[PDB]
């Protein structure tokens, strides 16, 4: 067991710390006089630029794919930096990451070398989009006896046709609302979509993921693919993640990205377990920053008194707390990651690993940046500190990503639940 | 033991519902507009007039004393009603609330014959504003060997002289930036102003508090009062609380508030210790939008599964904490607010209960909110529900009106430390 | 609105002082020289005999039928000075004012004269209990399509047979395991013991309480009532609530508390509601003691510094947070008492409220009780202090009296799903 | 960076396992029988005996110095597995490595030889103990104008005499109250012991170390080495830690461990910041129990309904509370000990890991048995489970080996405050 890092782990820090100093730390001035979502959003596209510049979309696609991946914790380290300082176009690099993941982790190389193309030529803006959540929600979209998801695809001919409405996905509707480059759509299998899915089959077994380019949207009627809204968001306020609705909405069949059924759904599964370790990273960044603030703040201010802050013990409390948080979180995440990199570990392992990962990191880092507030005092609520941002920013965490209370805490349930359970097998090995 | 309300409470209510429903509803489309949180808070003007006109202002005010008030239950009441739909304008009554209270506290007729007189008329939008917080930090204002305050008077013949800069407090500058209606200044005396707070005296004997009015400022130079920025908040957006600075600033001995020392201190502390206690139905208020907010989406959305979701037992875990944190701290507020009234009671007893009340209950706001956004999921964190705005309205409480961290649990914890300390006085009598 | 305490209520809390000051004191003496818990509870009885003459069980009835019960703040009161010094014997006038509970709340006079008699006479150690759990548990017992209670009753003839098992019921066995003075037996009504319980009928429609006394006992078979154990507790260890057995135990018709059915659940579910609020009073004694010797300590050691631990930020907060957890659990309960009482409020209102002070009051008592423990440290951890007992004591509460995960929160969430459900009607009043 | 264990950590798993399963699974059926503190220790002696003789205490010495311990990492999964099953007789073994610690740490391979011997010989029941606490309590031992140590000791010829009394340190007394076979006696230098300690004078400067044996013991005066008490503990009834007093106690020179001053008390703060990390892995090992028997108890019980608890989410949540505590604390103990071990690493990075790790796995291990309780419900208050006893056992944590709200939280706050102060650097390395 080894805790240090290598030269390479060494240089992703130094090179992703000189990224958001360098570039990242210019997007506010652009973005900051932009007057809603979409337009903040368009405003970080140089950004984005540059990150596909400096090789930051490559780096999510693994090296045998053609990309610049050389391990999770180097993607860990990678993002805890790039949160640290600014989430505007950092949210877009890694929800492009989640929307390639299913081709990523897919078994089939000739689909692989076609789609993931334009994401490693270090070229452009290509974006991508796992298209998952919905209006209706989607914590209960395996329920058995369940409306399932509401947006359902048919065989027609050689072709699937989409009929339903997507939310929140990032990055769905591209730079311009004519699509991302990449969108994974999915979809629950239905034959006719005025009526109820069947409460006799498992909603596992009835899920499709089909592959959606500008192309795609191109070859479409202008109605049948609808951007209706843009939610505004709380934090994280440069993102776009819209509301979008497909009428006959027509896909070549070699658009679909595997055979419906488990094999779609557990594809789906893999690539939101991997992002539920790794949004930890996202959690750790925004919190540090907070703790970092208010450390530096309680070593050099007095408030009045004659002495610096952090001499007060409720003052240093606070921060004890949010150290410690932090530490905890990052080495969870790491356990995570190099967990879900384990060939000799069964999915049921990884995926409680990196349910416990998920809910953990989102709910401390909430905590995390509130006692900072808390310790800083008044100063912390005005915006010449980041707290404002950063309060508004690590409240996405929790909810997002699928949210702890109906989805993640649902998930690690399920496992516990299993009669052959092993809590430590990704620790002492199974039996 | 009773907690039964009388007609006017329940009128009260009804009132305060009804203002708040048909007028201060109207708020937002007229301040979202505007570009600067000075532009928001002029915006709320209208709405303001409204509220005088609706007899708040007066509310604010003790009967003996020209006003409406009931009682502070009654207030107590008003306040979560207003903060439970709109901050905007809510904020500035309290605030000028708070201004008032040396006034109110102090027991000289003519001072308050004279001060009080613009809010108690039902007419125009009159500020006051408690000028406490400054630049540097309040939390050790009192600490002995500290440098305390840094905004200094000294008496110069007939008249004061302020020197210095404070920060935070609300409707400070007024409408227009020449000034409150009524400020109450906090200062420390300093005959050199320049010279450190003397490390062998107790701070508290050194307190002073001028009535400083726009009729005070009119009568300075220019350059004498002056404001320097206005904060940009995180919520409460609609506020004023900005940077002002005094240079030179004269003020007439007729306007000091009373002989400076103990008694200028003690006046503060009251302010500040019946506030501490009413901003607990502010946060109680927030938090009661966030909790029935939630509630209500529970109840009637099942997010694609088949059941409404306050069928999932960890929704309905996060609800019952969100009811259980409202429901202990308006028992609480409650009371504090009659331990305040009652006048059998020591003072360490009132503020100690004080104290507790908006440590409590603005810790547990916050809690409640951020479990009520958890409870609803992704939705919450989208402009379209109250959310996004009660999240960062509600942090403001933790750390105003005397922060917990660096206020209140120090003035708690002086009490409790005290040789004469009963911890139940206020419950099971002194 | 007003907080302010009667003559009487004064009264109250001097005379709870009083007793346990100078009666409840002496019992540790007693009851630490023993080797298991009957033996325990065996040497309370001279302690329960002198809160009988204290007046304290008669306390314990309302005065309309024949107690002098003055008010549910009252009784509040006492709870709260009798736990803070010592649960022994205290715990045994609590447990015999739940068995008394569904009589006392049953609307009828006749019944009520007969079974209270002994409980208002001021005399003897009478014992009642409420027997409701079971070795299975009962967090679900009314779960439609589940097993139900496991002690089932029948009709035969013009009596009834009770089959099954109890365990966990304070007093039930009464001091020589002959039986409590009166124990309420909640059943489930079964024709088939050996048929599972019908998946289509509602299990509230199915609820039958019997009153068992000592005569009953004596006029069964001696193998029909047998008390197979006693359950070694963590805290509290000197209760007594057995695990029983009941094999074709024969009651007189007469004894059926009142006709089966939802009726009978109702009268189950008031008692518990009315406990729900007034265990907070029981939670509020323990961590009260836990927070004053903090307190004290805080006050008077240095813990080889120059100035008293209480000036140090840190152990500050938690005494801070002791107090306000403390003064808002008494807030909730004297609340909820009240609005137990009130004519006025829907059940719902009443059962709702009666829940959350069960559940906050509880929950927060523990951490009470160990952020004091925190704060004086090392030395809260030996037995010349009393944070040992109070730490064992206050992790009852969050699991007795119907657990909060699995009973309180679940009867809240009932509420609060339901169409008219109103927040505040407690507070603010009905819209209906 | 890796988190997989070696063939030779998995080994200690094992043995550590085969010895509480098969030795310590028995001392119960003793100590349940006796009527004090004391007698209940003396009743885990042959508990300990077959510890000696498994290797145990040998193996709380590095190799270099003749034991056979491996690593930190080795020890922290050694002493999880003991105290998941049972505390008696692991406490003890876990207190005579304190003991042996200063000497351990100190630079005298002629004082590490003699002292270290009995340990190392696979023989015998000895035992060792570090006696810092005291009566008056020590979280603030070190406060510059206060009291400082009661215990004194002043140079009187070619011996130091000792003054005072110390109080908790486990195995103090040995078995039979004639002394444990090593001491590391904590004084404050005082040649005028009636004389308050010197408010100039920077307390530090003025520790001292002295070791003393059952010889030391036996060459004084009776009167001189009293037993005045024994503490009746809340959990971990079977250790003994007792009040003694020393009245002019006569030590030989060459028993003085090191220089007094801040040499002296670098090694009581060194040898207290491993144990500080160290004790994570018993609070883990405690916890992990109450979390296991909940976990089964909840796969396996109705509780009177249709399905098993476990079902439900609000027991599922308790559970998953537990879960991520027990993974966290671990994680955090793994890397705490590995930091210390680190060489290029400065020390107060050690300390400021060290401090982090006693404080949240001591309080978290609280949480974890208390929601595990209240997941099982009414069941968990009875003897007839183990939670009585795990719930006592866990309360011990969070305040002893120096309490978090005095002591652990006061150093790392210290650290914090530094100057030069750098929270990352045992993960990203020094500037
Ligand atoms: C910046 C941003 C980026 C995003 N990125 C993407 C993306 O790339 N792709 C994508 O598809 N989506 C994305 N989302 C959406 C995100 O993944 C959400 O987590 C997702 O919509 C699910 O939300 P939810 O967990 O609240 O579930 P919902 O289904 O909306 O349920 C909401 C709440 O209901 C309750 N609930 C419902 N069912 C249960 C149950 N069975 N048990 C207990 N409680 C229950 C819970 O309290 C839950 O929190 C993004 C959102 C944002 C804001
Ligand atoms: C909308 C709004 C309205 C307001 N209204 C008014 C008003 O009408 N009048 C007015 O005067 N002010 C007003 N304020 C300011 C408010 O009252 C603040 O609480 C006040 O400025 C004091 O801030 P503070 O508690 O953070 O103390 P600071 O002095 O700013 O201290 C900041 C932090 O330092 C730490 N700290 C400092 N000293 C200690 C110590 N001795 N012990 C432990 N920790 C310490 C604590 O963590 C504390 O939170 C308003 C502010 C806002 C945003
Ligand atoms: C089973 C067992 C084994 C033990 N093993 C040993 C051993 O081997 N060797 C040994 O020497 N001791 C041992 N002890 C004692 C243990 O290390 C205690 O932690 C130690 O006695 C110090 O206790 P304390 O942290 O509570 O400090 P104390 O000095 O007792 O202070 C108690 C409380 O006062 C408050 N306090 C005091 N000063 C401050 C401050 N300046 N700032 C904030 N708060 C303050 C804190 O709340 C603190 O918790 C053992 C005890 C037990 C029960
Ligand atoms: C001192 C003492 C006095 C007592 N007094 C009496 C008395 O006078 N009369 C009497 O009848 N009993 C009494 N009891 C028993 C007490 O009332 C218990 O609370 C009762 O046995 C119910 O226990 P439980 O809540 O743990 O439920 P259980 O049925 O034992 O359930 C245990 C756990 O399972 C889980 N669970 C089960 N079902 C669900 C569900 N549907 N949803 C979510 N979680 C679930 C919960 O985590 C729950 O805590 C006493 C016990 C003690 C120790
Ligand atoms: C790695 C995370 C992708 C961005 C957000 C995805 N999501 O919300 O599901
Ligand atoms: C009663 C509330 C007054 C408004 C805020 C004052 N303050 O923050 O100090
Ligand atoms: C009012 C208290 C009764 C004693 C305990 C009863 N119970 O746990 O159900
Ligand atoms: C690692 C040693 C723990 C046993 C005693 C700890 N202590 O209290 O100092």
């Amino acid at each position: 067991v080894d805790f240090k890092l290598s030269p390479s782990q060494l240089e992703a820090r130094r090179h992703a710390q000189a990224f958001a100093n360098t570039v990242l730390t210019k997007a506010s001035a652009e973005y900051s006089t932009q007057k809603d979502q979409l337009s903040r959003f368009q405003a970080t596209r140089p950004f984005y630029r540059e990150a596909v510049r400096h090789g930051l979309i490559k780096a999510q696609v693994p090296i045998p794919l053609g990309g610049t991946m050389e391990s999770l914790v180097h993607e860990s380290i990678i993002l805890e930096e790039l949160f640290a300082v600014e989430p505007a176009t950092s949210i877009t690099i890694v929800a492009t990451a989640l929307g390639l993941m299913p081709v990523i982790l897919c078994d089939s190389p000739s689909l692989q070398e076609k789609f993931l193309k334009p994401f490693i030529s270090g070229e452009g803006e290509p974006l991508a989009s796992l298209m998952h959540s919905e209006p209706n929600g989607t914590a209960n979209w395996l329920q058995k006896g369940g409306p399932g998801l509401q947006t359902t695809a048919r065989k027609v001919g050689n072709e699937w046709v989409i009929s339903g409405e997507k939310l929140w996905p990032s990055n769905s509707g591209g730079w311009d609302y004519k699509g991302a480059d990449l969108a994974c759509v999915v979809c629950r299998v239905s034959d006719d979509p005025s009526k109820p899915q069947d409460p006799n089959v498992d909603p596992a077994t009835q899920i499709a993921v089909l592959l959606v380019t500008r192309e795609t949207i191109a070859n479409n009627k202008k109605d049948a693919y609808q951007i209706l809204g843009e939610p505004e968001l709380a934090g994280h306020i440069t993102t776009s993640g819209p509301h979008t609705r497909f009428t006959e909405f027509h896909v070549p069949h070699e658009n679909l990205l595997c055979t419906p059924g488990l094999k779609a759904q557990g594809l789906v599964e893999t690539a939101f377990a991997m992002s539920a370790a790794l949004v930890g990273a996202m959690a750790i960044g925004t919190a540090r920053a907070a703790f970092e603030e208010a450390l530096v703040f309680a070593k050099s201010d007095t408030r009045g008194g004659s002495k610096h802050i952090i001499e007060h013990q409720s003052v240093a409390d606070k921060l004890i707390d949010c150290k410690i948080r932090l530490e905890t979180s990052r080495l969870l995440v790491w356990k995570a990651v190099t967990t879900l990199e384990d060939e000799a570990l069964e999915w049921k392992v990884k995926l409680e690993m990196a349910m416990q990962t998920k809910i953990y990191t989102t709910d401390v880092a909430v905590e995390c940046v509130i006692d900072a507030m808390k310790a800083v005092g008044m100063k912390s609520y005005a915006k010449d500190m980041s707290f404002p941002r950063l309060l508004n920013e690590v409240m996405c965490y929790p909810l997002f990503n699928g949210g702890n209370i109906g989805l993640r805490r649902r998930q690690m349930q399920r496992v516990m639940a299993l009669e052959d359970y092993e809590p430590w097998a990704a620790t002492y090995g199974s039996s």
